[PDB]
């Protein structure tokens, strides 16, 4: 099992909250997200660098600023529509790419 947090690259994501943690279990192929005010378990596909997933999200009312909510909504919508994941052979950082730009990066660890 590996975990990552997001560092936003695109401005649509500058208000994303910092405590979202993304987990991937290699044994059982499970992908979850966890945080104080959000959780989700992914139904997903990942083929040829293309990731698409539905996280079945739960969100705590009133916990987020309007700006955070919009960023969070956009994030899950984008992950549903599909993104390209770019890993590397140096470390476990992964770029999330869509529509010609890097949208965010996944950095290993809490
Ligand atoms: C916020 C980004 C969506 C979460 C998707 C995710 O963390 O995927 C992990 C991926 O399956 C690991 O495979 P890789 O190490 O071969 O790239």
């Amino acid at each position: 099992e590996k975990e990552w947090h997001i560092v936003p690259v695109s401005k649509d994501y500058f208000s994303i909250p910092n405590d979202l943690l993304w987990s991937f279990n290699t044994t059982n192929k499970s992908i979850n997200v966890y945080s104080k005010c959000i959780s989700g378990k992914a139904v997903y596909s990942f083929n040829a660098g293309k990731f698409m997933g539905n996280f079945n999200v739960k969100e705590v009312d009133g916990c987020f600023m309007d700006a955070q909510k919009i960023a969070i909504d956009k994030l899950f919508s984008m992950l549903k529509d599909g993104v390209v994941l770019k890993g590397n052979k140096i470390n476990d950082t992964i770029l999330i790419e869509k529509d010609g730009e890097v949208k965010l990066k996944l950095i290993r660890g809490i």
